[PDB]
């Protein structure tokens, strides 16, 4: 269990429990670094596991593809 897979799996599971979330909610409830979470969000987006939604006067939120 790669520690980078552990962070992505912890992240996916955060989104399962709470639904689409900002990078802020995520890194602070997983007690992780914002730059850590951001890294693995784009990694997970690349491997098509999470996806990002943007909106006017709103923060981007991530949720699970599947």
């Amino acid at each position: 269990m790669s520690a980078e897979n552990e962070i992505e799996m912890r992240i996916c599971d955060y989104l399962r429990r709470h639904g689409r979330s900002t990078v802020q909610d995520i890194f602070k409830e997983l007690k992780l670094e914002k730059s850590t979470v951001n890294r693995h969000l784009y990694s997970l987006q690349a491997s098509k596991q999470v996806f990002k939604t943007v909106e006017d006067n709103k923060r981007p939120v991530w949720d699970l593809v599947e």
